[PDB]
């Protein structure tokens, strides 16, 4: 991101996907709305090692992962799913667990010689805390710097509040 | 066994209600990236008894009639060049490509979406539908999706 016209185009594209990863939360399609989740903490992460047949493109998707920002202790986003949680996606995150936990919530896999349905590897609390997650580091990210991003995070907020209680 | 696969059919039903509740909701973009991803899932499933169903298509049947004729063409068109691949990625992930920011919103239109949602739920049927009891039930149900994003 280049100009503070990309910001806001980058802004708007993530805007919608947090929008689809609710509508789907909320219709309790939570293997894909949890596939969508670490869609937008790829993009969000994305914006911060600074830029489909790349030649380095799981480097630059490994990359994109690590490079999150920590979280503040103390903020909403604390209060609502917990420090051990939040440890647990970021250790995720680091490893490339989530990059696994995408795959599972969208393809069904044979694993061992069972077959592992995206429906029953993904959980409610799983997909709602991903979702929380995303929405706090786009926040955290993105918004404030435009006053584009006061409009967008607006209801980004709503969203976050309805889903955190 | 006819367990796992009705848990297949299961998973892909997920999938197209999923799309169609995307597409109900103006997300084209993100909807198409599901319509794809269950063509690439029906011909892997199948094939488990690029893309390797494709359903043949019959003249002045349901999905000529919803879509039209040259849109099925550059369907299959785009399912054996592998631009099919390149339009799921440019549908979900923003890029840039020579220096301009390319987000799904500028690459994925609403007849787009509808179309290729449309072909998904026809390579469902024409590929899985009638393996199992069960498969009968689950087409009923995307036979009423399909009528209701075709009108």
């Amino acid at each position: 991101l280049k100009s503070t016209d990309d910001l806001n185009k980058c802004i708007d594209h993530i805007s919608v996907l947090i929008k689809d990863a609710y509508l789907l939360y909320t219709n309790e399609s939570f293997a894909t709305s949890t596939f969508i989740s670490i869609t937008i903490i790829e993009e969000v992460g994305k914006t911060h090692i600074g830029m489909g047949k790349d030649p380095l493109r799981n480097h630059k998707s490994k990359h994109a992962f690590g490079s999150l920002p920590t979280i503040k202790m103390g903020g909403r986003l604390n209060k609502a799913i917990g420090d051990e949680m939040i440890d647990k996606i970021v250790e995720d995150a680091e490893t490339g667990e989530l990059i696994s936990i995408r795959e599972s919530s969208l393809y069904a896999d044979i694993i061992d010689d069972i077959l592992e349905v995206p429906s029953e590897k993904i959980s409610k609390e799983q997909s709602r805390a991903l979702l929380l997650y995303a929405i706090e580091c786009f926040d955290d990210s993105l918004v404030g710097y435009t006053h584009h991003s006061f409009e967008v995070s607006e209801t980004t907020d709503e969203l976050f509040e309805k889903l955190a209680n």
